[PDB]
C-alpha cells in the first residue's frame, strides 16, 4: 500500500532509481579495483591509486544521494548484487584512465535515459534532481578523464613507465 | 611469475585474504541496506540511521586494510561480486540490531579461521594482523550490539514503538 | 549461553577470574608496603608514594580483566582478597626484594593463562593478554630488578643512609 | 610505644583497623555492583560508571584511615577483605537497595567508633570521624535513598524501561 | 648465575638475540656504505644518499631496541665484529634499491627464525616483541623497496641517467 | 681521477679510509658501555645515557670523514668493525677510565693524520683536522679526566654508593 508522501512518483521512476543505485555502486566497486592495482608493487603509482580511490569514494555518495532520493519520494529501495569490475588487471594507467573513461560515459547513459523517463512521466522534482546532482558531474567527470588519456598519450603510455611516472608526479600528485 | 616482495605467504592465506575482502564489504552492504532502512518514512529513526551509516562506512575500511596488506605481502587481489543483503526490510530496530549482532559473530568467525590458517602456516605478520586490527574490534562489536539488543528488549522492543524512539534518542542520539 | 559468547572456553572463564582476585590481591600488597614507608619510624616518603602508585596500577590491572571477562561473555565470580604475608616489611630493600617476587609471581601466573588461551586456540585472549600485561610485566620486574640492585650497593638495608638517599635520588 | 603516640587507647588503634577493613569491603561491594551492570545482558553503563566512582570513593576512605593510622601512632594490621555477598545484583533498585543497607551499616559502625572516641576521651580522634566520615555518610545515604524512590516510582525493578531512562536521566 | 629478573627465557633465545642485534648493525652498515656512495662527485644523487642515510639510522635504532630488549629479559649482551658490506661500488640507484630488497628479506627471514624459535620455547613476551616492534616493519620496508625497484625499472634505470636523477628528485625529494 | 680531487695524496686519502673504521670502533666501544649499565645488575641509567651519547657523537665523526673523502675526491673504503675489548665493564670508574685511553688513542691517530697531511703540504686537509677534531678531542680528555679523578676521590670502584650518587649529581 502506499507511503503517505507518495505524489507524482511513478512506478517505473522507482525502478529506474533502484537501477541506477546498484549502477554508482558499482561503478564505485569499478573505482576501488583500479585504486588498489596502483598499489600493486610491481605498478606502484601511489597518485593513480589515490585518484582512484577519491573516484571510489565517491561513486558512493553518488549512491547513497539517490538511496535517499528514494527515500524521499516515497519509493522502496531494493538493493542487487554489485558484480566485480570485467578486469582484475588494468594493464597501465592509460589504459585504467580510458576504462574510467568508458565506465563514466555509460553510467551517463544511464543518467540520460532515466531524465528521459522522468521527463515521459511529468516528473519534475526528479528531472531537477538528476540535473542538479548529476548530469553536470558526469561531464566533468568525462571532460577530466578525456584530458588525462590525451595528455598520457602525447607523453607515451602505455609504453613509457617513464611517462605514466611523470604524470603520476605532475597531473596528479 | 613470483612478486619481488613475497615472503612466507602461503597461497592458503592469499585465498583466504580475497575472501575475507568480500566478507568485510559483504558487510558494509548489510549496514547500508539497515541504514536507509531507518530512513524510511514509515520507520523514521535517524540515529539508527546514522549508526548503521558509520558501521557501514567501518566495514569498508575494514575491506580496504585487507586490499592494502594483500598487495604488502605479493599476493594479488581478486575480486567477487558483493551479494545483496538477506532482507530488505529489516522489520524494527531490534531486529536490525540482532541481525547485526548475527552478522558481525558470523565475520568473527571468519577471522578465527584465517588466524587458524595463519597459525598452521606460520605466518607470524598475518596472525600479528589480523590479533591487531581485527580480533579485538570484532570482541568490541560485538558487545556493544549485545547491550543494545538486551536494552531494546528491556524497554519493550519491538512491539513498543515508543521504546525504540527513546533508544534512538538517547543511546544513538 | 551468553549471547556475546564466542571460543571462549570454559576454562578459561575460570582462570580470568583467578587472575582478576591475584591482580587485586597484588594491590594490597602494595597498598600495605605503602602505609608501611608512612610509619613515624619508617618515614621514606617516596617509597611510600612509590608503592601507592604501584598499588594503584595493579587495581587497574584487575578492572581491565573484569571488562574482558564482560566483553567475551563471561561471569565475574570474586573471591576473598588474602591479606599480604607481612605487616612489616624490614626495609626499603626488602620490601624491593617481595615486589620482585610478586611481580614474577604474577608473571608465571600470566605465562600459564596465555598457555592456556594457545591451548583453546583463543587468539583473542592470547593477544589481550601479550598487549596488556605481559610487556608490562617485563618493565616491572626490571625496574625493579634495578631497584633492588642500587639498594644492595648502597649498602641497604644496614645504611639508613643509604635508603634515605635512595628515597630521595631514584624515587623523589 | 611509637614516639608520636599520645592520648591513643589501644582499643581504638585496634577498632581503627576495623574501620579500614570495611571500607575496603564497601569498595569491594561497589566494584561488584559496578560490572554486574557492564555485563551483555543488563547493560546499563551509567549505573556501572555510578557503581565504580562509589568503589573509588570508599578505597580513599579507607587510605585516609591508614594515614590516621600512622598519624597517631598507632600500627596498620590489614585482614583478607570479604567477598560481597551476592554475585548477581539482579536490578538497578537491587543494587541501589543493597547499597543503602551497606551504607547504613558503615554509618553504624562509625557511630560506635565515635562513641568509642569519646568514652576515651579522645577529641582529634572524634573530630576526624565527624569532621571526614559523618556528614559524607549521611549524604550518601540520603542519595540512595532518593535513588531507591525514583526508581520505586518509574516502576522499578520490573519496568526495564524505568532503570533505562534513570540510568539515562539521573546517573547520566 | 641467574640474573634475578630472568623468567622464561631460554638460553637459546638469549644467544639468537644476540645474533639478531649482530645483523641489524650489519644492515645500518650497508645502508651506511650506500648512503655515502651516492655523495661522490660522480654519482651525485642526493636524495638517494640522503634516503640511505635515513635507512641506516632506523637499522642503528633496531639493535638498540633489541640490547635493550636482551637486558630487559635478563640476558647478556655478546657483541661480535660488524661485517663491512659486500660491496663498495654500488654501481647505480636502481642496483642499491635491490640490494637493499635483498637485505631487508634477509633480515626479515631472520626474524622469522627468531619469532619460531620464541614459539618453540613458549616466550610469548619474546613472540609479541618481534611482532609488534619488527615483522610489519620488514613488511612495510620490503614493499616500499619493491614500489622503488618497480618504477626505476620502469623509468628505465640503471641505463637511463635521467630516470635515476628524475626518480631522485621526485620520489626520495 | 676524480674530477674534484685536487692537492690530496694518495696516503691521505688511506689514512682518512683507517680513521673513519677508528671513529665507528669508538661508536661500538660506547655503545657496548651503555647498555653494559643498562644490565639490571648494574643500572647506574646515566651512565648508560652518557655513554649513548657519546656513542653517537662517534657516529657523527664517522660521518663527517666519509663526506671529506667525497668532498677531496677520494674514495671510501670501509672496513669490519672490530667488537670492543671487554664485555664486562666492570664498575663506572672501569668504563670512565676505559674511555679516557680510547679517546687518547683516537687522539694520536688524529695527530699522526695531521702530521701527514703536514708532511704533503695539504692545508685543507691539516685545517679541516684542526678545525674539526683536535679540540673536540682535547675537551672529551679533559672531561673524562675530571669524570675519573672524581669518582676515585669519591671511593669507586668499591664504594658503590659513590658510583650512584656520581651517576646522579655529575651525568644526570
Ligand atoms: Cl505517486
Ligand atoms: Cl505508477
Ligand atoms: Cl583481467
Ligand atoms: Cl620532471
Ligand atoms: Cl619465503
Ligand atoms: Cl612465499
Ligand atoms: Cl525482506
Ligand atoms: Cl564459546
Ligand atoms: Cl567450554
Ligand atoms: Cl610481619
Ligand atoms: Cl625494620
Ligand atoms: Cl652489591
Ligand atoms: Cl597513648
Ligand atoms: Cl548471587
Ligand atoms: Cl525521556
Ligand atoms: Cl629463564
Ligand atoms: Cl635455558
Ligand atoms: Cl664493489
Ligand atoms: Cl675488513
Ligand atoms: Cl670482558
Ligand atoms: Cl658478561
Ligand atoms: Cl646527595
Ligand atoms: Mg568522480
Ligand atoms: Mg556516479
Ligand atoms: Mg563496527
Ligand atoms: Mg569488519
Ligand atoms: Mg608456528
Ligand atoms: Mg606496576
Ligand atoms: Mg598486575
Ligand atoms: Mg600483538
Ligand atoms: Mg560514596
Ligand atoms: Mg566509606
Ligand atoms: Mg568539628
Ligand atoms: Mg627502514
Ligand atoms: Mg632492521
Ligand atoms: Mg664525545
Ligand atoms: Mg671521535
Amino acid at each position: 500500500s502506499t507511503s503517505q508522501v507518495r505524489q507524482n512518483y511513478h512506478q517505473d521512476s522507482e525502478a529506474a532509481i533502484n537501477r541506477q543505485i546498484n549502477l554508482e555502486l558499482y561503478a564505485s566497486y569499478v573505482y576501488l579495483s583500479m585504486s588498489y592495482y596502483f598499489d600493486r608493487d610491481d605498478v606502484a603509482l601511489k597518485n593513480f591509486a589515490k585518484y582512484f580511490l577519491h573516484q571510489s569514494h565517491e561513486e558512493r555518495e553518488h549512491a547513497e544521494k539517490l538511496m535517499k532520493l528514494q527515500n524521499q519520494r516515497g519509493g522502496r529501495i531494493f538493493l542487487q548484487d554489485i558484480k566485480k569490475p570485467d578486469s582484475d588487471d588494468w594493464e597501465s594507467g592509460l589504459n585504467a584512465m580510458e576504462s574510467a573513461l568508458h565506465l563514466e560515459k555509460n553510467v551517463n547513459q544511464s543518467l540520460l535515459e532515466l531524465h528521459k523517463l522522468a521527463t515521459d512521466k511529468n516528473d519534475p522534482h526528479l528531472s531537477d534532481f538528476i540535473e542538479t546532482h548529476y548530469l553536470n558531474e558526469q561531464v566533468k567527470a568525462i571532460k577530466e578523464l578525456g584530458d588525462h588519456v590525451t595528455n598520457l598519450r602525447k607523453m607515451g603510455a602505455p609504453e613509457s613507465g617513464l611517462a605514466e611516472y611523470l604524470f603520476d608526479k605532475h597531473t596528479l600528485g
